[PDB]
């Protein structure tokens, strides 16, 4: 994937999903990252991690080189927190990542991919139009319906479980970069 986009990568870090799990959904991102074209004039990386509180662990607004992102995303400390207050996350991403003033570029197209393997804890209001939502439902706990909602036009990407994520989900990401779309 090679153009201009504002990418947000959005992780769950509950207790419920574990440090294993959570390190398998940081491998997953760096694998993501590694196959972008990010850069200056390319594509823009923005990361969240979010459970009882949501922590912007890189922001638009840092250097938007791949070797800082991914050293960031290294030292990224997996929070394990009581909640999985997703609605707060969307917040986040809708009323500050994606803001001119926070590093945001005003004619680039908006794009998330979250990673959560647990029903919302909180409400959860669909983003506007511009910020598209690419949902990564992980493991049989995942409220499907749910991110369907927060996703349109985009489908949920299903994965069986943590351990598949970093090895399967990579291409279908990357592909939705590339084409705006998903597959089939
Ligand atoms: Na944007």
């Amino acid at each position: 994937c090679s153009m201009v986009l504002d990418v947000a990568f959005v992780l769950e870090g509950s207790d419920k999903i574990g440090e294993a799990d959570f390190n398998r959904s940081k491998e997953f991102m760096e694998e993501v990252i590694q196959r972008m074209d990010v850069g200056q004039d390319s594509i823009h990386v923005t990361v969240l991690q979010y459970s009882y509180m949501v922590t912007v662990e890189y922001p638009f607004s840092e250097a938007q080189s791949k070797g800082d992102i991914l050293q960031r995303v290294r030292e990224i400390r997996y929070q394990g927190g009581n909640r999985t207050n997703t609605g707060l996350a969307l917040r986040y991403l809708s009323d500050h990542s994606f803001l001119v003033s926070q590093g945001d570029r005003e004619q680039a197209p908006a794009l998330v991919y979250m990673v959560t393997g647990n029903p919302a804890s909180d409400e959860i209001k669909r983003l506007p139009g511009d910020i598209q939502v690419v949902p990564i439902g992980v493991g049989p706990n995942a409220n499907v319906q749910e991110l369907e909602r927060i996703g349109w036009p985009n489908a949920p990407i299903l994965i069986q479980d943590f351990e598949t994520l970093p090895r399967e989900a990579p291409d279908l990401v990357l592909q939705r970069c590339s084409s705006g779309e998903g597959l089939e």
